């Protein structure tokens, strides 16, 4: 879908017909791909209805194109659709770590304990895999393969059908050799729609291993149906997490994702391909960020960010500052570097003493001037300008392309501003 929503935004940005029919048309193509992807039709409707509400309440910030503000709002929502902006903790801090893998049959389960193991080996952790998925006979000889293929030890007991026993003898052995990350691959006798019974079954492999983390592995081809199992699973424990696999093998990726997230779950990983290293951290906002163009969502995390560090910081000063301006200037620059931004960039000051209504200092071009310094400074210098003398002014100068006097002007303005903010009270 994301790749499809990418062509639906290109046709909305390129100002064809009016606005009002464009959004409609847009909305008519969002709703149609999402459903297509098997997302609950109750999620699809609260989205395109949450998108229009905001489009009626949140006019675009000056300098923003109407057609750019809408899209802007869309991603946001799409994000929230998939669990919104959150960056799961993937590097444990309680060594060693027991991660029990659980889920219905074939869910990219067995390759996931590979990738997973892999992922953690790459982060230089001593991992030990535990094959305890006895219902598929081929699941062991498969895990032993990957392990030897990624240099990770694998502990299994062929033919044996006692999972618990296996998981116990495995983990005990890997905590002995003093491993660091121990991943136990288990399975499940039931499928989707037999939730209760499935989870109940996991119970007796949980108590035995008393794992620090449990990971439900879902096949992205279950679409929104992964829902039931999800909700129930996330509740059943305070240490539950999920992985979404095979997203590149089903047009149902959105259903699984939109469904699971609906549960509030923590989708820590998401399987992308069939190669070992293909397992990415999962952070909705980024996952979606993968559609269209970085600088299309850019003014976004740049505006909100840029504006907060702005308004606030001025406040905090009124009640050693000089590094601030970077933030302020880096901010404006995020929103186009030409005047089309300065006009509504009334400046950092905020407003104070000044003749009549004409301002006091700067110029529109005085822009790649603020910048001047900044780079012409190390942090020590941006926190206590007073340590900026001769030698340093020259380095500063040359490093920006200006002449000593320029840094002097800059520094005298700064001081004039800091003297003001202070004065304020």
């Amino acid at each position: 879908m994301l790749e499809n929503i990418r062509d639906a935004v290109r046709k909305f940005l390129t100002g064809s017909t009016p606005y009002e029919k464009a959004v409609d048309e847009f909305i008519k193509d969002l709703q149609k791909s999402l459903i297509s992807s098997d997302v609950n039709v109750k999620l699809v409707f609260s989205l395109t209805a949450k998108i229009k509400e905001r489009l009626n309440k949140e006019k675009p910030p000056s300098v923003l194109e109407r057609k750019e503000w809408f899209i802007s709002i869309v991603y946001d929502e799409l994000s929230k659709l998939f669990g919104g902006d959150k960056e799961p903790n993937v590097n444990p801090t309680k060594l060693p770590f027991i991660i029990m893998l659980v889920g219905v049959q074939g869910s990219g389960k067995t390759t996931t304990a590979g990738k997973l193991a892999y992922f953690y080996k790459k982060r230089g952790y001593k991992v030990g895999l535990v094959a305890a998925d006895v219902y598929r006979p081929a699941a062991y000889d498969q895990l032993l393969q990957l392990g030897n293929q990624i240099g990770v030890q694998v502990y299994g007991e062929p033919n044996n059908q006692n999972p618990i026993e296996i998981a116990k003898k495995g983990v005990d052995i890997f905590v002995k050799n003093k491993m660091d990350i121990i991943i136990v691959d288990t399975a499940g006798r039931h499928g989707y729609g037999e939730e209760t019974k499935l989870l109940e079954e996991m119970k007796e492999m949980y108590d035995v291993l008393k794992p620090d983390d449990v990971i439900l592995v879902i096949d992205a081809s279950i679409g929104q149906k992964a829902y039931d199992l999800a909700s129930r699973f996330h509740q059943a424990s305070p240490i539950g997490s999920v992985i979404i696999t095979k997203m590149d093998g089903t047009a149902k990726g959105g259903g699984a994702l939109s469904a699971v997230v609906a549960t509030g779950a923590t989708i820590k990983f998401i399987g992308t391909g069939e190669k070992i290293d293909e397992l990415e951290t999962f952070n909705a906002k980024r996952f979606v960020s993968r559609i269209l163009g970085m600088g299309d969502i850019e003014s976004i995390l740049e505006k909100v960010k840029g504006l907060e560090e702005y308004d606030k910081i001025q406040k905090k000063m009124e009640d050693l500052t000089l590094r601030d301006v970077y933030a302020q200037i880096i901010a404006l620059r995020k929103m186009g570097p030409l005047s089309k931004v300065l006009q509504h960039i009334p400046g950092l000051g905020i407003m104070l003493p000044t003749p009549s209504e004409d301002q006091l200092k700067i110029g529109e071009e005085k822009i790649r001037r603020w910048l001047a310094a900044l780079n012409s400074m190390t942090y020590k210098e941006l926190e206590n300008p007073n340590i900026i003398d001769k030698s340093r002014m020259r380095r500063i100068a040359e490093g920006s392309g200006l002449e000593v006097e320029e840094v002097r002007e800059l520094l005298e303005w700064y001081n004039n501003m800091n003297r003001l903010l202070k004065m304020v009270k």
